[PDB]
């Protein structure tokens, strides 16, 4: 499993595999972001294994991962789902295609990505993979973006900046509305 560099105008220029790229000095690459609801319209919250090597045991938006060579974007979110929740998902669909950023979590990795994020649905039951995920919860996107907004320190710093986006929270918002 690798992850695509990639310069600064956005054009791929070369291959890192995936737990060599992220240190104290990640170099920009791409990467996906999505949020899933059930039928039912609860917001799945993820939170990731200890064994993580980025954001250990941090609780963030359902999935997130990097798109592989000749790989598009849709079938990474789907690939991701199947693989840390074991979960089926209606086609994923744009929330926020430009998004771009750069964290750098407790003990020094950065993450340095071009981050398309999107929104699904959820067309079966969870088959949680331990080795990724260690937690989750069903909730309402009322309440998590009211926890983003007073302690945004407590969730990852990409969900953070996802919903603090305007275009994207409105988004998120309506996404369950038939
Ligand atoms: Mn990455």
């Amino acid at each position: 499993e690798h992850v695509i560099l990639l310069n600064a105008q956005g054009v791929p220029t070369g291959t890192l595999e995936k737990y060599a790229a992220h240190t104290a000095d990640t170099r920009l690459h791409l990467a996906f972001s999505s949020w899933l609801f059930n039928a039912k319209g609860q917001l799945l919250v993820t939170r990731r294994a200890l064994s993580k090597k980025a954001w250990p045991g941090v609780w963030t938006n359902s999935v997130c991962g990097h798109p592989q060579l000749g790989e598009s974007n849709e079938d990474a979110v789907i690939r991701r789902c199947r693989y840390e929740l074991g979960v089926e998902i209606t086609p994923p669909e744009s929330i926020y295609p430009d998004f771009r950023y750069r964290a750098t979590d407790p003990s020094g990795i950065v993450e340095n990505e071009v981050c398309p994020v999107f929104a699904a649905r959820t067309t079966s039951a969870l088959q949680i993979n331990d080795d990724e995920v260690m937690d989750y919860q069903w909730c309402d996107l009322a309440d998590v973006l009211h926890g983003i907004d007073a302690t945004p320190w407590a969730f990852s710093p990409w969900m953070v900046m996802q919903a603090t986006n305007r275009e994207a929270r409105k988004r998120l918002s309506a996404f369950t509305q038939l």
